[PDB]
């Protein structure tokens, strides 16, 4: 009875109870993760609604659940019988952008794009940009320290986040990290609530730091992924850091071309002036020595291949469900990496579409299950679990972007082994001693 | 004994008992922070034998405390009477250079520009630079959250610790982040670590990332002034005005004139720009004319000696006197008001505190110079320099930004921090060091 405590509370008009308008508060985009239907799903409007609903939920052991909107690929914000779902979606505001000292300041709600677009009007900039940045929000960006495609020279969130402000323990609300551009004052706390998938504390206001307004494509049409990939072994052996490297198939480009050589590798250079055009032909000579059918400058506005490469994935979820899996490996193995991928795909029958971040070694397999064919799905989720413990032995780790959630958690404790997922639940367990935030999740309590 | 489970496990060459030869291995260069003989200071050669020095004390309530090359300013490696100093001076080694990947794989005991010259030779480049880049270590300045000169666009330290080899709680070693160019598996542990200043673990192995060895563009500014207070809305204003520099300190005559009596190679305030790129290498002089200043040359040339000067500035004054240093950082606006601040209170305790800041991201370093005969100026000083901490918090800063809390900034610090969110601090250290042996009584006082 949980619910009549909230609505006493924090008033009545922000839980909500209704079972049929929480099916689409319980799970996020990712489909076999065991969600289930929670008690209340609350709305807070200010940090105080979130102290109370935290403080109520530790005294009663009730799990709660921070939701964004609800985006992950992994399960992260599933909720489960009688948990409660803390929905930001109210704390959508953008608290300040000092454009002196080139920070914004911003609320767990606001959508990636609404940040940028703001932000752009005060000549600052936030670099990442994760293929959902239409939908995401701050609060899940931070939680599960998403990356984007030009992360490749700019980072990802964790190298912007300079400090918050949580709601942890019992529910006090503290302030965590810096606002200056320099402090070492105790511990990397703020860096630790990054990436932890909202399972330590839920985060009401976030700073983030902004760099000034700094147009190359390469494109390149190769085949196999043996080969063709080989140019990310090269790039970064040979020529500099381009601004982006993705590598996209053809497989995912024919169901893009649907809905509103054989697989190719498009790279990127953003430097003013004639600093610039050298590296967009300087990022070419690794892409003829390379079989390369076609392989042009390019570099003419066209762009219509990096759209493409973002609805990668807005393609192939209406053409049936989508398992995903999000391996990084050292960029000397990505060759050996697709390698993997593709004789994967004939060892369980599924032909394994191939998307990736090739600029960093970060690779996005997925296969696209028929609602009917059944066999397929379930070689499919063996053939993604070795490509999982394959990623492991040359050196990578299990998840690059997308956090570990519940769908990769297995194959995360044996990254991390016995003794750090000891520290996990030892680090878990002093922020969080009531064992409420997200219980069960990236790592197993007990 | 206890000294004869050290010499059981691992000691014959690597336990060094003798009180004249664990002076120099029980303090760093800060002045006035309580240090003392330890017990033992242990010389370990590989990751194993760290991992009989805790797996020891963690049984024993013995506390040990890490030691790079002791060169902090905060007491942040000042050992107790009884305490175990792991020295990390022998493993001194870089153990790869991943040419492909660009990142290196260095043990603790490195010194910084020992790892950037490596580096150096592969066309590869580590950007921190900080101020004591000829004597500190790599594994020091992982623990300290090490910044650098040009960082006010690269980043500090923790901007490139990927992964770590470390020993925790009762002796286990193990490995924490990637090392990859991504990964977010589980928490960021690894950065815990970092900026922890050795309370939580002795780190044996960082990997770290790396940056190609552009060159070509070294536009530097120099620009004498008059003041410190006009020396801040020039400051402010390179940022409003548009874009950030590749660097950018403020060093006062006081100073340079402490280097000129040593390798003897103008204003009050000094002031230098730098910028890698090419415009704008004339627009950051507009901030220098458009207020008050004896010069402004944007020289291209060798001007690059001053560097030096600003570098060896701690390096000078070494040989004046005890000195005593603080390190605030404020908002970038707020410098102006800060430099105002801090001349002022150098009249409200009449001591005459030279001025050395990373002016490009708001970190000041008042400094003063003890007689160290007048004993109501070691007091006069230490109340001064008091005044300003409270101040920098009462503004919106922080009171550290790149020597680390340690001994000296405990009291500041935990004003800043507040009762909750010191509370999680004793919590994690309780959590991950259950005996209480890793460096207890630093950043924060366990209850
Ligand atoms: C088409 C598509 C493309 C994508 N591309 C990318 C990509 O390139 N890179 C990438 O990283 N991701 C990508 N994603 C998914 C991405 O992981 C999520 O969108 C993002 O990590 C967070 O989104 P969310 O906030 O909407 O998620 P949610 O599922 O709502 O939750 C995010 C997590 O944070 C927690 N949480 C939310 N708010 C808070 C708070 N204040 N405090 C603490 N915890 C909180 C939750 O417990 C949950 O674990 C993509 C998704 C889609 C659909
Ligand atoms: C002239 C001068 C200029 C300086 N400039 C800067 C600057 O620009 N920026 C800056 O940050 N600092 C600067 N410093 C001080 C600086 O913090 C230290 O030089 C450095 O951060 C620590 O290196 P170390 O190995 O010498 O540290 P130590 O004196 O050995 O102590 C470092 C701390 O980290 C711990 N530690 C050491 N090794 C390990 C390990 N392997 N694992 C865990 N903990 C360990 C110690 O316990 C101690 O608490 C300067 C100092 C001087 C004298
Ligand atoms: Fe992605
Ligand atoms: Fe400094």
């Amino acid at each position: 009875g949980v619910v009549e405590e909230l609505v006493a509370a924090i008033g009545a008009e922000q839980v909500v109870t209704d079972p049929a308008v929480m099916e689409g508060y319980s799970h996020d985009e990712a489909e076999w993760a065991p969600y289930d239907a929670p008690a209340a799903v609350v709305r807070p409007r200010d940090t105080a609604d979130v102290a109370e609903v935290v403080r109520i939920c530790a005294g009663r052991g009730v799990a709660v659940v921070g939701r964004g909107a609800g985006t992950g690929l992994s399960g992260a914000a599933n909720a489960g019988r009688g948990w409660v779902v803390v929905s930001f979606e109210r704390m959508n505001r953008v608290l300040e952008v000092d454009t002196v000292q080139q920070t914004v300041t911003v609320q767990p709600g606001v959508v990636n794009d609404d940040l940028r677009a703001r932000v752009a009007q005060d000549g600052l900039w936030y670099p990442p940009d994760p293929a959902s940045s239409p939908w995401s929000t701050i609060g899940g960006n931070v939680a599960t320290n998403a990356g984007g495609l030009c992360c490749v020279k700019y980072g990802v969130t964790r190298d912007y986040v300079l400090g918050m402000e949580a709601v942890v323990g019992s529910g006090e609300v503290v302030r965590l990290g810096r606002t200056t551009a320099k402090g070492v004052t105790g511990y990397d706390l703020a860096g630790l609530m990054v990436g932890s998938e909202g399972t330590l504390g839920l985060v009401t206001e976030v700073t983030l730091r902004l760099v000034p307004l700094r147009e190359h494509t390469v494109v390149g049409y190769f085949d196999s992924l043996t080969d063709a990939g080989r140019a990310v072994a090269a790039v970064s052996a040979a020529g500099i850091v381009p601004s982006a490297l993705e590598l996209i198939d053809r497989f995912c480009l024919q169901a893009v071309d649907e809905w509103k050589g054989e697989v190719l590798l498009l790279a990127r250079s953003d430097l003013p002036g004639t600093s610039g055009q050298e590296e967009a032909d300087r990022i070419l000579e690794c892409f003829e020595k390379e079989k390369a059918v076609y392989a042009v400058r390019s570099t003419d506005e066209a762009e219509a291949l990096f759209q493409a490469r973002r609805l990668a994935y807005p393609a192939l979820e209406r053409l049936g469900p989508l398992l995903t899996e999000d391996v990084c490996v050292p960029k000397a193995r990505v060759p050996h990496m697709l390698e993997a991928i593709e004789a994967a795909g004939e060892r369980f029958d599924t032909r394994i579409g191939n998307i990736a971040h090739a600029g960093d070694g970060n690779l996005h397999p997925l296969f696209i299950v028929p609602a009917g064919d059944e066999e397929a799905k379930r070689r499919a989720k063996q053939a993604f679990e070795v490509i999982v413990d394959e990623a492991l032995a040359v050196g990578g780790t299990v998840t690059g972007e997308h956090g570990v959630g519940l769908l990769k958690m297995r194959g995360a404790a044996d990254e991390l082994g016995p003794h750090v997922l000891a520290m996990h639940r030892a680090v878990k367990g002093a922020l969080d001693p009531a064992g409420i935030f997200n219980p069960g999740k990236v790592f197993a309590l007990e």
